[PDB]
């Protein structure tokens, strides 16, 4: 064992990388939040109904949109029941890790004080066991967003196509929807937490579901109340069919939107868990190695080397766990008001 490879340095660190993983949680954590307000309008909104309304000719159209809706909660239903849970199966691992961690934490320390290098490598080798397990769940994960990305991206092309075409009839009618389309944009814009920059205390806000006239309800910040107060009392103004019309659609177009883009960038900022324990396999392949050239030394310190690491690790990781729970929390209190 050379005194290079004695220096706790960063390819053979215990712990994962602290910095980049918070942030991922919060990621994780702001991306929930916008994937529940999406998921609430879409299923709470009203069935789109083109009972009296007049489609100048293109008579396919009101099949389409009403179709558009239906796969818009069919995907809303798929992040609530099936997404949303391997989000929090995946955090739960890294809890695991950190119990396990700390499980052999104190017999780890002795170990090295001892001079007791075979229940190093078998610490290290069960630890590694379980890295493995969770870069397991990190892909798993990383694959029902892109699925659900992939199935989304289709829908949202054809909705938009086919939302389009309606705002040009309605308008084409004398309908003020595209004044009413920027406004009801803004005002469904304090939802959108993905997009945020910068602990977990945006979780913390709550959400409320708005009614607007069409029996349309839109999910706004309750901090973000007195800002929107113009726009809000806009929307609020009684108006004519064709309008509403056009706002159930577009209020049901820029949730599946929405998720499709939330999805992406969390696709992007998530993956980092699959490289994390990636890195973190390879990281303890090469303190078993180090463990099992210090053994042969005679030395009684000949271990010593791997306690600051260690002990890095056992911080780090308790940290990472706690929040990983608090993110975990937040993520099940997760709820609109209406």
């Amino acid at each position: 064992l050379s005194e290079i490879e004695q220096t706790n340095n960063g390819d053979t660190a215990l712990s994962a990388n602290e910095a980049r993983m918070k942030e991922t949680l919060q990621k994780a954590g702001l991306f929930a939040k916008s994937m529940n307000a999406y998921s609430y309008m879409l299923i709470k909104n009203p069935d789109v109904n083109f009972e009296g309304i007049t489609i100048n000719g293109y008579v396919d159209l009101p099949g389409r949109i009403v179709q558009d809706q239906k796969n818009a909660r069919a995907h809303a239903v798929t992040w609530d029941t099936k997404v949303k849970k391997q989000l929090l199966d995946t955090l739960n691992g890294i809890v695991e890790y950190d119990t396990t961690f700390d499980n052999y934490y104190e017999t780890m320390v002795e170990a090295i004080n001892t001079g007791d290098g075979e229940t190093l490598k078998e610490g290290i080798t069960d630890l590694r066991g379980e890295i493995q397990q969770n870069q397991k769940y990190a892909q798993q994960l990383i694959e029902e967003l892109t699925k659900l990305r992939d199935s989304i991206g289709h829908d949202v092309r054809a909705f938009g196509s086919n939302k389009e075409l309606l705002q040009s009839i309605l308008k084409n009618q004398g309908a003020d929807v595209d004044a009413d389309q920027k406004r009801l944009e803004e005002v469904l814009g304090s939802v959108n937490y993905y997009k945020q920059l910068e602990g977990f205390n945006v979780m913390k806000g709550a959400i409320l579901g708005l009614p607007i006239i069409g029996g349309i309800i839109v999910g706004v910040a309750r901090d973000n109340l007195g800002k929107l107060e113009p726009l809000l009392a806009e929307l609020r103004q009684t108006v004519d069919y064709k309008v509403t019309l056009n706002r159930v659609v577009g209020v049901a177009y820029s949730n599946i939107n929405e998720m499709h883009k939330a999805l992406d960038d969390a696709i992007n900022a998530l993956t980092y868990m699959s490289t994390q324990w990636h890195d973190l396999d390879s990281q303890y392949s090469g303190v078993l190695g180090h463990i099992e050239n210090a053994a042969q030394k005679a030395d009684q310190n000949k271990f010593k080397f791997l306690k600051p690491n260690l002990n890095a690790a056992k911080d780090s990781w308790k940290t990472l766990r706690t929040d990983a729970v608090t993110l975990k929390e937040g993520i099940k209190e997760l709820k609109v008001e209406t």
